Formats: structure tokens, sequence, C-alpha cells
């Protein structure tokens, strides 16, 4: 019922073990294993996926290789091409159209502060330069600086219409409430946030673009489809709270280090992140660890 | 299954014209018809009831005259009886015990800022003085200036067993959710915001202190029975769509200003608020009407 | 040029052992050895003296005792008498006036929130009741829960001809600097936190109203007399540097519980602290003795 | 009596009508303008310079182009060589040192949130890659999403002696306090704010890196003057007082775009901004020529 499903992983960049290059071959091969354990679809190089210090050949390498992973399956492929600035995301989206992958993700500009109208001539310009291209639309504050508007959102869902989706991590409930109320219910709202999945569910969620789901896609599935369909939310906060030291966890350092070192942990061999990341350390490691084993991951 | 229900109304306090006496009279009649319209229980005396200029004498005599006006009902009277002194809400709170109310609200200490062991100092104290008497904490950082933590509030729903709920207000989401996963589920959680109820009801929440519950309690109670119930939270949605505009309005000037304001054009004669809290202006007014009108309260 | 000075000193309250009573003794020699050490005004029963866990007549005697204990000397008594509500503001400024004390200290109502005009209407009856009696503002948005704007504070400077002072922890530079450019020079802005006395003193003020006073009162006159009278800033800055760690220590626990834990630690018997709040930890307590050996007070 | 002087201009970068190239002659006259008004040092291609929508070629030629304009005088040209990549600050950071520019200007990390480690491994990283560039640190929180503490910030003083400046702009007084008790006397503290120049002045600081000396530079110096050096906190505050309008109202919007609308009334053809920064307001454009006309700058 909405193109990029209920659950959309976030998927980590691997790279070998020095972190100079991408490894393309671990991409395919965890790609195609998220295909086939929940991921309706998967966001290729975007924060979770550093995609700060990758370079564009390497996105788009990226994009073209995990497409060819997933090719066969129903599992789309989103192409992180967002940037602080428009000409640049205007290039990505351009190439990301022209590989033919099944939508990007675009996140409100950071570092450079835009007025709410600069937030909105920059996704136009972007929805533009490929107009058959499906877009989901990503605000987080936290990370960028600035809060794109819930008018700001809807006035965007109204003029382009393959801006179909949006992803909010602002944690704002209202914002996402009155975002909902206003739009059409063929655009798709999701949590940016594994741990505020289940409460935007209540406020009429489609479900989550996620960290966790690279471990347990499937019982975020099941969660979902106990408080949409099924009218159990008393199992669907049973399955969160069996997670909430695993979210936790994952977000103890800066996301995608524990991540990584749990992919590290589980013989997927995704090798380190690149500066300004550094490791995980030791004590990050063991709550990560004792999570996992609690979780039954381990 | 739990003592307090799922909808609990901080009642306004009445005031004459002037806001110099109460008028008991008029609080009477608004606490029966909360009783009668969804009201599981009733909040006297507390921050929406102007607790910071009631004297102690005043809102023992709101306890007496409420507890009267919802006899023959199942309605629990609730006193406001907390405060950042520890002495002073002792002596309420054996008041409250010995004017036979149903229970007692106690806020997190406000002003003065106490260490997390000095917030659960006061409250074992609360709950020794009258061990016997349900308990309600509530947690509101925004106006007393510190958060009672998780670890905080576990604990001491396992110390003391008339400690049976929680007003969470902080807005917090993790704190709300690991304060369930560990507490027995005979330990109520209630928002503290009607603009969280729906939310905080899918983080295994129980309903609601709410101030809208004056005006559309049965819808409230509505929501959370579509939401809990009867597997249908689209309903539950639907509901929290049609009153967010009058969340909003509630809050546009400080609680109690529009609550007060919207009572007076309902007819119920609730008189001013007391200084430093002053009028609703004109405009504040118009955005509450308007928001009522399309709400189905008024004309 | 300025009524309460540049060193008013936010006095603690003594307890007897179990906390129950006060010592009114020891805070007759306490506040004698004050205006003898740079305390140019001391301030009774405010945030720092635990107004909130003291009763009005317990309030009212420490007004009357502080007064004689520093008759014969320039230094000036300041009654903390503010409240979140007004006719309480009124009734403790009115006792404040027929005791003789001079002047009050008023903070921005606490807990409940009052809009700006609220805020207002609030001084504005306060400076009506006792139109003789001068009046320092207090604004802390961290324990209150709201912030005194800028315009509200510079129009209550105009209206109000007693209103000379204002006591500003927002830690808003901005606030400060406006407030400051548009307000007479016969207005005293004071800041209210030892850490930022010297900043605030770059943008105008002319003060503190401090708690490090109670051990550091001649150095801190010192510090601002570098800074405004002889042109040295690099002093100024030395003095403040050579006192940070003290600074911190007073604060890594909420006040006042490290201010009575030195005064202890010194020999000024002063009690422990009312409930809600706890005694010092023995963390807080080693950092505070440590960073008072450093300063050269003890050991 | 410091490298990089007292005020350092943060330098707006000149654009043509239509945003799409940059204008380099206006960027050399207004630079040497700079130099005769003020500037010690002047930053290029930094926020203010719209680093965000520059590319690297763009601003490698602006550092190029105001390296020469500035020749014969005593003004210092820093390049805006930070990045959220530490490869990337690395490969911008030896171009500056080959150009043969006075310094770098290096950001803490925008958007991916390391560690303080992280932070603390970027920077050793960049000083490492070019030994005896003299290098500035740039803590902006507000814009990067993460605060460089005070530990970190002495700890780089320490380990790296061509780290010999701090840009903060955090506004928190404690941190700024603690760095200048901390650091040798050699190390240069500077207020990232033109509003906290003042007070940081009071707390040990060097002088300001600043939005307003493109039109005020000798005003600034003189208030720095008069606090530092003459004795007349008086005096000092009483230049603040005049120029706190000015200082408001040049961030009404997001920095540049105040900044560029100021120019383009005194006669400077400095363009627009680009994407994704619109346009001042007509409302902001008011307050600004307000506060410019009673600054007598019009
Ligand atoms: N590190 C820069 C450029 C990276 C573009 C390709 N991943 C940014 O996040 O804006
Ligand atoms: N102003 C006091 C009044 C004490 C009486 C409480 N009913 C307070 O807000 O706590
Ligand atoms: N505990 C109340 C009453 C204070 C009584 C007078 N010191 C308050 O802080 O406002
Ligand atoms: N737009 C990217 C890369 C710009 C590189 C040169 N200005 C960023 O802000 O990180
Ligand atoms: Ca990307
Ligand atoms: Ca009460
Ligand atoms: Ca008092
Ligand atoms: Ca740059």
């Amino acid at each position: 019922k909405h193109f990029f499903g209920r659950v959309i992983t976030a998927l980590v960049t691997p790279f070998k073990l020095t972190g100079v290059e991408v490894d393309y071959g671990v991409a395919e091969s965890l790609a195609a294993h998220l295909a086939e354990n929940g991921s309706d679809a998967i966001i290729v190089a975007g924060t979770t996926g550093e995609s700060a210090t990758l370079t564009w050949s390497e996105e788009y390498e990226l994009f073209r290789v995990v497409k060819s992973a997933v090719a066969g399956t129903k599992c789309r492929v989103i192409a992180g091409a967002g940037s602080n600035s428009t000409e640049e995301a205007i290039e990505a989206t351009k190439k990301s159209a022209k590989l033919g992958l099944d939508g990007t993700l675009q996140v409100v500009p950071y570092y450079n502060k835009p007025p709410q109208q600069g937030i909105m001539a920059h996704f136009r310009a972007i929805a533009n330069a490929a107009p058959d291209l499906p877009m989901m639309l990503y605000n987080i504050p936290g990370r960028t600086g600035i809060n794109m508007t819930a008018e700001t959102s809807i006035k965007l869902a109204e003029m382009c219409p393959n801006i179909v989706a949006l992803k909010e991590a602002s944690g704002n409930l209202e914002q996402f409430a009155r975002i909902r109320r206003a739009t059409s219910p063929d655009f798709a709202l999701y949590s940016g946030d594994d741990a505020l999945t289940l409460p935007l569910l209540s406020l009429g969620g489609n479900g989550v673009v996620s960290v966790a789901s690279h471990f347990i896609g499937p019982e975020i599935q099941r969660m979902i489809e106990h408080f949409v369909d099924l009218g159990n939310p008393e199992e669907a906060f049973r399955i969160h709270c069996r997670y909430m030291d695993l979210f936790e966890a994952l977000f103890v350092m800066a996301n995608p280090i524990p991540a990584k070192a749990a992919l590290r942990l589980l013989g997927w061999p995704v090798g380190p992140t690149r500066l300004p990341l550094t490791d995980i350390t030791a004590s990050a490691e063991q709550q990560l660890r004792q999570a996992m084993i609690a979780a039954g991951l381990l």
C-alpha cells in the first residue's frame, strides 16, 4: 500500500580492513540477506552508511551494486543522495535516476541552516531534477541544526507528487501528528528512530527507517503487524520491550559505530568506520555484547 | 484493574467575582458533573486548581466539599497535597487521611531543586505519614525545574506499597517506557498532558490526568477504549485529531487561564484566577472560542 | 552610588542539630561576621536561606534577629519576601516594612508560570504595598520555570521608583545588556551567579548577589574594584580564576547543600538542611574540601 | 601580539548575478578594503563565505586570489579548509600549505556527530598533515550538532604545536574560562560571535572572528583597545552598545544572508547566496537597513 513498505533498513557501508576501500562484495551479500529478513526497502549511503566520508563515486558504485544484489526481490533501493548543497543533491539525484534506483532519501540541509523557504526551494529543485523518482524527505534537527516545520513538510507533499514519504526523527509528536492529519493517506510517515517506532504508529505512522533491522527485521515487522493490522498494542509493546536494551546499545556511541561493531561480532566483516568516527570502546562493546546476548543474537 | 481509573480530571477551583473567596457551591456542582461525564477520579487543588494561591484551609474545605459532591458514585477524590516542603506535604497528607479522601497527588518538589535522594526521601516520608492512603506521584520538570528519573520512580514503586501511580508530564518517552517495563502491572502510569495521552498508551500507559476532560471526558474515555480494549488505533487517532486544536488552545496562555475562560463561556461561573495569573487576553480568548466552536462545544 | 552596594550575601539559615528549629544565635554571629567581611548587604531567608522550608514566622524572626545583629554598621538587611502568590508576597513585604528592614528581594513567581503581564502586575502590587521600601527583583528561570524578559524588567524599573535593582541569574547575556542599556544608571544590575560576576561586569553590571561571599567576600570586593575602579581586567580575571573550582564546588549539589557543608568545615555550626534537601555526599564534600584547601581557606 | 591578531573577518564570498560563478574580482577588492580597515586576518571560504555550497576548486581559487589581494600588508589569510570528513580536510589543508596561506580554520565535524576522541583524532591528523601550518579550531555546536569540550581543546593545544587558536561560538562561558586558564598565553582564544566579544575579553579572550568587521572593523579594534590596553571597560561597553542592534540584525536570518544584504546596500556587488540559502525577506532587510542607518553606515 506504501511504495517503500513498513521497514526500511539504513544500510551500513562495509569497508576493507584499512578503511581505505569499500567492500562491494560484503555490501552485496549483506543487502541480499536484509531483503530476505524483513527489509521492504534499503537506504544506501545515508547517515548509517557513513555518507559524510564516502566520495560521490563510492556512493554511485554502492547504488549500482546494491540494486543488483536485490534484483529478484520486492526490496526497494533508495539512494542517500542528499546534501546541504542543492547543486550536489541535484547531481546525485540525476545519477540515481540514470542508474534506475527505486527512489532517493533527501536530508534537510545540515550545517548551513537555511530558512524554511530555503528548505522548500532545496527540495523543489531536487524533486524537479528527477520528477518521476520517488522521494523520501528526512528531518533530523539534532544533526542538521534546524527543523523542518509541519507547514513546510505539508506544503512540499502537496506541490511535488514524487515526494511520497517523510522520515521524521525530531522526536516532536505534535509536528508529526499535524503533518499526518493534513497529508493524504498515500503519503508515508516513517519513524527515524527505532525507540520511537511504536509511539509514532499511534499517531498514524507507517513504520520505520531502522538501524536495528540489520539484526531484528522480522521482529520489527511483527511489532508493526500487531499494532496496525491485528489490534494488539500490548503485544507490539512486549516486542518493543524485548529490544529496548539493544536500541539503547546501538546509540551509546554515535551511529554507526555500534551497528558496525554488532555486525562484526555476528560474522559480517563490515570493517572499521572512517575518521572522524573512531573505534568502539571496550565499555560500549561490553554493553552492546550483553544486550545482544539477552536479545538472543549471540 | 486500576484504583484511579483511566481519566482523572484536574479540577479548576471556582472563585467569586473578586477572586477573594472560593465558591464552594460551584465546586460541588462542577465535581458532580465530572463524575457523571467520564471522570473516574478528580484532583482537587492541584496545579490546575491554582494550588499556589490557595491557603491550606481553602484546600481542606475544597477536599471536604468535593468528597460529598461525588458520594453515590465510584468517582475517587484525590487531594493535591504536594509541596516543595516535606513538612508541609506531610501535614496536608495527614489531613487528607483524617478527611477520608481516596488518595493524594504529590508533585516533585518545585523551585528548591532537591537531589534524586532528596526527592526519594521526600516521597518516602509522605508515603509513611499515611501508609494506607494511595498516592500518585507527579513529575513535571517544566514547572519544578528538576526531573525525577526512571530509577527513582521505579525504586519508589517497590519500597512503598501505597505509591500506586505516576503522572508523567516530562514528555520523555524513554523514561516512561523504562518505568513501565520495570514496575508491576498494578502500577498505573498516566499521561500528564492531553496531547501525549495517545502515544503514551502505545508505551503501556493507563490513561491521563487531564484538563480537557472538563469538556470532553466521555470522548477521552472512548479514545482510550478504542486503543486498549477494542484494537482500533485508527479511531483512537481520529479522536486525538478532532481535539488537537482544543488541546493547543487550552495552553496558549498558562493553565488554568484558558480552562477557566472556557468554563465561563460554557455557563460555569468559575470566576477569575488569582494573581500572579492575569485574565485571558482578547487574542487568546478568540483562539479558544474558535477552537471550541469547531470542536462542537459552543454556538 | 548604589543602595545595596557591590556584594550582597545570600545568607544561609542555621538550624539546630535535628533541623526542627532555627538557630537564631548562629544567625546573629554569622551575619555580624559578614558585615565586617565585605558584605554591603545581606539577604535573609532567600533561596540559599532555605526559604521554601521556612515558615513565615521563622522568616520574620530571622529578619528581626539579623537586623539587630548588624545595627551600627552600614550593612543593609534585605528580606527574602517573594512568593508565587502575590497575596503572600504582599503580606510578607508589609511585615518587612513594619520591621524596618532596608529592602526586599522578590523572585519571579515559581511553579505557576504566569504570563509576562502577570509577572509585571505581581511586582507592581508588591512595589505598591510598601512604596518607600527599596526592592530587588530576582530572575532565575532554572528554578521558577519562566523568564522575565528585558522588556518587562525595563518597564518595571521605569514605572515603580522603589524598584532599584535586579538579580539576574538567567545566564542570558543579551537580556542583561539590553536591560542595562535602557535603565537609568541609578538602577543596579547584579549577577545572581558567582561564576558570571566578572563577565556581567563587562556588560555594565554593578556586582553580585553571592553565595561565595560567606567565605571570600573581601576577594570578591577586590575583583570588582580592579575591574570597575582601577582599570585592571587582567587582575579581576586572575581572581576569578583563583576561585572557579570553589564556585563549581558550591553547586555540584543544589545550593545551599555545599554552602552549609563549607560553613560546618570552617567551624560555623549551621546544621543540616531540611527535607527535601538531603545531606551532601562524601564525594561532593571531598571536592568541596579540596577546593577550599587549594583556595587557602582550610587546613 | 598574536599571529592572527585581534579582529579576523569571516569573508563573504561574492557571486555573479545568477550565483553560478564566483566573482573573484569583487573578492579581491573587498579583501584589500578589509586589510586597510582593521582586519588583522581574513578567513576565506568559511561559514560566512558559504563554504557548504562552494566546490573545492572555487575555494582554492578564492585562497589564491585573496592572498594576492593583500600581499604587502600585515593581513593574514586563513583557509576555511575544514570538513566532517578527515580525508577531505587533510587534502584541503595540504593544498593550503602548497598555496602559501598563513593558516587554516578547522570546524568540528558537522552532521556525523563523532565522539570526543573522534574530534580529537580528526584534528591530530589534520595538524599532522601540515605540521608547519598554523591552525585555528572552530567550535559551533548550534551548526555541527556536537560540542568540543574544554578537556579536548586543551589536550589538542598541548599535543600539536601548530594548533595555536580556538574560535569558540558555543556561548559557554565556563568552557571558555577553563580553556583559557589551562592553555599557554601564546594560545589565542577568539569569540566566534560579535555579541560575545566583550564579555569573552573579560575571561581572557584575545578578540573576535567577526562578521561585523566587514562594516565596523576599526570600531571593533577600538573597543578591544579600550578594554585590554587602556583600562577603560566603560568605553568598551559604550561601543558594544552602539552596535548591539547591528549585531542582532546580522543574525535575524542565518548568516550570511544579512551580511550579504548589508554589503549590497553599501555598494558592494556581492550577489545573492546559493541554494539552499534564499533571499533576505523585506522584514529582515528593513530591520537591517534601520540598524545600519542608526549606526551611521548609510
Ligand atoms: N562530507 C561531505 C561531502 C560528501 C559527499 C559524498 N558522500 C558532506 O557530508 O556534505
Ligand atoms: N505559595 C505556596 C502556598 C502554600 C500552600 C499550598 N496550598 C506554594 O505554592 O506552595
Ligand atoms: N513552600 C512554599 C511556602 C513558603 C513559605 C514562606 N517561606 C514556597 O516555597 O513558596
Ligand atoms: N557540501 C559539502 C562539501 C563541500 C566541499 C567544499 N566547500 C559539505 O558541506 O560538507
Ligand atoms: Ca549519501
Ligand atoms: Ca495543592
Ligand atoms: Ca523567603
Ligand atoms: Ca571551506
